């Protein structure tokens, strides 16, 4: 077991392992960045934030270090460290995530530069979804890149959001992220917002502008009778031509987004099918474009107790091996 140290930060006593040195506030549970003077990274510290309080404090707390202690690719952010004062479960608190500090994120570029960035993304996604997980608010601020362009996929704006979100379909497939990845690249390209829109209609509105209003075929789909009735009233408008919407764009992009930015979430390219595409030439390499490990979600349909999703917890927290440097 490490020495702690404790500290105010925050308003309240931070106790960390003493490797971590110099704790700074970089926002809020709340985050500390630091630097581990173990493995000399500039790292985040996040505090949860009353991570037992309830039943679905606890459960929360119990989802997020399930998923961080699986996420292990180079475009997705891991878990560095796992910790807790605590030395037993009956002490057992406070739950500590260590993470790589990062420096920027995505919040015009070159096509080659564009190119690299939505290759790391894609490759992040494709081993996101080969686990059975949907990010489901991929964004620019949810993006995180270093000094060297290398990006990483992190954890209120609607404009990333795939339409069949706006409309709460539910049953959502993995594309609604290649949506999100479509939004990106089309405004890292561009310098511009593609669909920046004012509110939660006005957001689908601007969407239906570039892609169309549904075809016959995507409306086959759709069970719900308001919103069949509402969509057959419309205007019906073609899909634009991203050819003109994307003037002077590389067209392997163009052509890359406007398989992506389809209507139809059945229809949209995956992650793996675009790493594949020609615009990721001089990127794409089939041996280093790993998938996860099965990654079992089951607890998410179960109702359990606080001490429970404690127990659970600290079971999780104990068993943390940290990965190599
Ligand atoms: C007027 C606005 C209409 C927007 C149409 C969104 C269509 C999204 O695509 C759909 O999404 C679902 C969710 O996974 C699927 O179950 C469907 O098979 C699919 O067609």
């Amino acid at each position: 077991r490490p020495t702690f140290y404790r500290q105010e930060l925050n308003k309240t006593i931070w106790e960390v392992p003493e490797r971590y040195q110099n704790l700074s506030p970089v926002g809020s549970g709340s985050v500390c960045a630091a630097f581990d003077t173990k493995t000399g990274l500039r790292v985040a510290v996040k505090k949860l934030s009353r991570p037992f309080q309830s039943i679905i404090h606890a459960k929360r707390t119990y989802r997020e270090l399930r998923l961080l202690k699986h996420m292990k690719h180079e475009n997705v952010i891991g878990l560095l460290d796992v910790f807790t004062p605590a030395r037993s479960l009956e002490e057992f608190n406070d739950v500590y995530l260590v993470t790589h500090l990062m420096g920027a994120d995505l919040n015009k570029l070159t096509d080659d530069h564009v190119q690299f960035l939505i290759y790391q993304i894609l490759r992040g996604l494709k081993y996101i979804h080969s686990a059975d997980i949907i990010h489901r608010d991929l964004k620019p601020s949810n993006l995180a890149v270093n000094e060297d362009c290398e990006l990483k996929i992190l954890d209120a704006t609607r404009w990333y959001r795939a339409p069949e979100i706006m409309l709460n379909w539910m049953h959502y497939n993995q594309t609604v992220d290649i949506w999100s990845v479509g939004c990106i690249m089309a405004e890292l390209l561009t310098g511009r917002t593609l669909f920046p829109g004012t509110d939660h209609i006005d957001q689908l509105k601007l969407i239906l502008r570039l892609v169309g209003t549904p075809g016959a075929e995507l409306l086959k789909k759709i069970s719900s009778e308001s919103a069949r009735n509402y969509i057959q009233s419309l205007t019906q408008m073609p899909k634009m031509n991203f050819a003109n919407v994307f003037i002077g764009a590389n067209p392997l992009a163009v052509d890359l987004l406007e398989k992506m930015l389809v209507l139809d979430s059945d229809k949209r390219i995956t992650a793996a099918q675009a790493l594949a595409h020609a615009y990721f030439a001089q990127y794409h390499d089939p041996d280093d474009e790993p998938v996860a490990d099965p990654y079992d979600q089951s607890f998410e349909s179960r109702d359990l107790l606080i001490d429970e999703w404690k127990s659970l917890t600290y079971d999780e927290v104990i068993s943390f091996v940290p990965p190599p440097l």
